[PDB]
């Protein structure tokens, strides 16, 4: 018979950056 | 024969959160 | 006999995004 | 017959951060 | 012959708490 | 014989909201 299923695979890329912040206090 | 090779492993999970964004603008 | 294990699966999918950059600076 | 099932296999991965607090609360005067 | 192999364990812990969020407004 | 044990689960939730940010200025 067929042997079992392999293991899983690596995990995957790190995400994409986050957006950019808010505007810094007035002047 | 022995039989063949099972077939493949499960995807793995997803990769880590990526990086901060960049800084915001002057306020 | 039984076949070897398959193959290791593909990688998982990309994280999530990272958070929000800091605050900009004051005008 | 073949045998019995495996057991279960080991927990998962902790999953990501969450996501970022609030805004502060105003300043003073 | 060995049998099948056992189903997907459970899920993981939740994640680990987010960042502060950004400074209040001014005064 | 049993088989092999399975494999991992899935990934747990996100976490918590992380706390508020600190007061602005005056």
């Amino acid at each position: 018979p067929p042997g079992p299923p392999g293991p899983p695979g690596p995990p995957g890329p790190p995400g994409p950056p986050g957006p950019p912040g808010p505007p810094g206090p007035p002047g």
